[PDB]
């Protein structure tokens, strides 16, 4: 029992569209941030890379769907590119040519008995808006409830899942360095907490938009993606597990509290170590921006289930680091990672997926139970098709996802990997790979091959089970 899938939870595997697409000022397309990023500074990624080409999802769609039925995908999530679809960003202009790609692909799936999930926002703001100051600036929160009902318009009488955002925790970190993420900013603690507040408006306008304008003809489910790493405590004194409850809190509970919680707002060790730390260091104001009481009930309740990206944990400890201002240093919290954790070929990436059962169980406890789709899971290596690291993760992490569900009691819907196949990793270029499938970018007709680990997801697909000779 403890080896087998609820009948009614959804496996799939994932992409985003910047990672995938290329086609990048194709057909109308607008430029984006990570055009901008890729082309003005290819000193700040491994090669030199740009998502210019990447998989050639756009012009390569149906053969995504044919790995996909490969594999038995129940659910294939992918994004949408802003971009695309608004190439000014505002709604002024929509690209007949995006939309018909986004129909395509939907089409194409449907046809091949594949659910399609939506994420429309992973990353890839439209420059246009980025000019204005990005997600710091307050007036996107309207600009993302446009471009959302441009896509339930055109897309919603087939697409019932919905993710808002994939990972703010990250991409708000574009805003604290001037060497990392798109738009790339050095604004740590100040502007990165903007970017989080106007996430979170943007993420409850789409939401009641979705209710007011879509839900009772079109009856779908809409959610946000929340990465997460488990903390563990560096020792089991009080001190340190306050020190990871702090982690939990700064990283996940940002935007969880005032989404998935009965009182709503920012959680209350957030509000109050800013301000301390803001007093502390002469600030009139301090840097964590704040919701009126009418924000906070507006925003909670926004939610018909929780996305989860879980990959990796940490050690936390008691103590501060970082530094002023910045939210690691706001934290409250000393990260490190225990040197006998298996690697990856991500610096970040440690397997430890005891740490996934853990984190769901938080999340059960502080959440009530959400509803959870796990949104994204997945291993980095170099290259290679047997790619026996990856399938080790993969079916280590189900296992304890499922004694989450049939031990603990933790209501996760679905699954989707990440990532269907090796793609453009951000700062990474291609010299990280994701994919259970293989694509050689050398050659341009991005051949997308099966690994081991797709091999062995299919089974787990079709059979439902895990294989007993994966079982403890
Ligand atoms: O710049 S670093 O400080 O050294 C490392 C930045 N983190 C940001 C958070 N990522 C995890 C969740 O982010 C996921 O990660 C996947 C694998 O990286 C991506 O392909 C997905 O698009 C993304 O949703 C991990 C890397
Ligand atoms: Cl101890
Ligand atoms: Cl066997
Ligand atoms: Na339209």
């Amino acid at each position: 029992t403890v080896y087998t899938f609820p009948d009614e939870f959804k496996l799939g595997a994932a992409t985003a569209s910047y990672q995938i697409e290329g086609a990048w000022d194709e057909n109308g397309k607008g430029p984006n941030i990570w055009d901008t990023l890729t082309h003005e500074h290819p000193d700040y990624v491994v090669d030199g890379a740009t998502g210019d080409i990447a998989d050639d999802s756009y012009h390569l769609y149906k053969e995504d769907v044919k790995i996909l039925k490969e594999l038995g995908a129940q659910v294939y999530r992918f994004s949408i590119s802003w971009a695309r679809v608004l190439p000014e960003g505002h709604d002024n202009i929509v690209n007949q040519d995006g939309i018909d790609y986004y129909n395509n692909l939907i089409n194409e799936l449907l046809a091949n008995g594949i659910e399609p999930m939506v994420t429309m926002y992973h990353w890839d703001l439209p420059q246009a808006l980025q000019d204005l100051g990005g997600w710091p600036n307050l007036v996107l929160a309207k600009y993302s409830e446009n471009y959302a009902r441009v896509l339930f318009k055109n897309f919603g009488d087939r697409v019932k899942l919905w993710l808002t955002f994939n990972d703010p925790l990250t991409f708000m970190d574009g805003y604290a360095s001037e060497i990392g993420m798109a738009p790339s900013i050095n604004t740590p603690g100040i502007g990165d907490y903007l970017a989080a507040h106007t996430v979170i408006h943007a993420h409850a306008r789409i939401y009641h938009l979705y209710d007011q304008e879509f839900r009772a003809e079109q009856g779908g489910k809409v959610g946000i993606s929340l990465n997460i790493n488990w903390c563990e405590p560096a020792t089991n004194s009080a001190e340190d597990r306050a020190s990871c409850e702090n982690y939990q809190q700064f990283n996940l509970g940002l935007y969880a509290h005032p989404i998935f919680t009965e009182e709503g707002d920012y959680p209350a060790v957030l509000k109050d170590r800013v301000s301390r730390n803001s007093a502390d260091e002469g600030y009139t104001d301090s840097r964590l921006p704040q919701f009126t009481a009418e924000e906070v009930e507006y925003i909670r309740g926004t939610h018909d289930f929780l996305g989860i990206n879980f990959y990796t944990a940490l050690l936390g400890k008691s103590g501060v680091e970082g530094y002023e201002p910045s939210r690691y240093r706001d934290s409250g919290v000393i990260l490190t990672q225990d040197a006998a954790w298996p690697i990856s070929a991500s610096s970040w990436l440690k397997v430890v997926p005891w740490g996934f059962r853990k984190e769901l169980n938080w999340i059960k406890n502080e959440y009530n139970n959400p509803p959870v789709f796990i949104t994204e899971n997945g291993f980095s290596d170099y290259g290679g098709l047997n790619d026996t690291g990856r399938v080790h993760y993969y079916t280590e992490h189900l296992k304890e996802m499922l004694k989450a569900i049939h031990e603990d009691g933790v209501n996760v819907i679905g699954y989707t990997a990440w990532s269907l196949m090796d793609n453009f990793e951000w700062l990474r270029g291609y010299s990280e790979k994701f994919g259970i499938y293989a694509v050689d970018f050398e050659d341009p007709a991005r051949p997308r091959i099966p690994k081991e680990s797709a091999k062995v997801l299919a089974e787990i697909m079709n059979t439902r089970k895990i294989p007993e000779r994966f079982r403890d």
